[PDB]
RNA sequence: UAUUGACGACCCCGAUUGGUUCUACUACAAACG
């Protein structure tokens, strides 16, 4: 528990990040504009059990990066009169959990043998991931929503710079989704 | 108006499928009287 409670209060800094990434327009100081986030690991052990070496091993190269995990749960509508409206969404959570029930959904529509072909993919530099994409783009259609890039040949979209994916992110949580309701 | 006057081989592979699906870490030892 220690261990893992070090990394959350950790991650609750990452979530919390959204303090200054959405703050309140025309604000002076620059107050947050109320918003609600989430960042999760899911340790496996595998990753290095503090949070500054988790990270590092999912940014395989300097532009790319794999993690779009601090999700806002805040509703879209509730952070429309915000500025950094436009980030909130690109890490709205709700794209997470679509991506999440497009893995889930079914024999699997994208399979978990193309699923990790890609998720092999993205460990490559943006036009290897591509390539690999653009290897099976149209063999699965379900794979259009998966891309970011607004043409349906990347799985990446470019933020602040930085090539960040959500995929990798739905397959860590393909099986963190569940819910009695 | 319909005549001139006999020679000569060709094909040599063509089309297509070129991966598909599943397993992606599991228990542990550090947590917990």
């Amino acid at each position: 528990f220690s261990v893992a409670y070090t990394l959350a209060e950790r991650l609750i800094k990452s979530a919390k990040e959204v303090k200054q990434k959405v703050t309140v327009t025309n604000s002076s100081p620059i107050t947050p504009f109320p918003c609600s986030a989430i960042d999760f690991h899911i340790l496996y052990d595998s990753s290095g059990i503090d949070f500054d070496r988790i990270r590092e091993k999912l940014r395989p190269e300097d532009n790319t990066e794999l993690y779009n995990r601090p999700y806002v749960v805040t509703a879209a509508e509730n952070l429309s009169q915000a500025q950094g409206y436009e980030w909130s969404q690109a890490h709205s959570l709700q794209t997470l959990a679509d991506r999440v029930s497009y893995l889930r959904s079914e024999k699997s529509a994208l399979p978990s043998s193309q699923s990790h072909a890609l998720r092999t993919a993205l460990y490559l530099e943006k036009n290897e991931a591509d390539a690999q994409y653009s290897l099976i783009s149209q063999r699965y259609k379900i794979l259009k929503n998966f891309a970011e890039d607004g043409e349906n040949k990347s799985l990446f979209h470019l933020e602040n710079g930085k090539y960040v994916t959500r995929f990798l992110d739905a397959l860590d949580a393909k099986d963190f989704f569940a819910n009695a309701n």
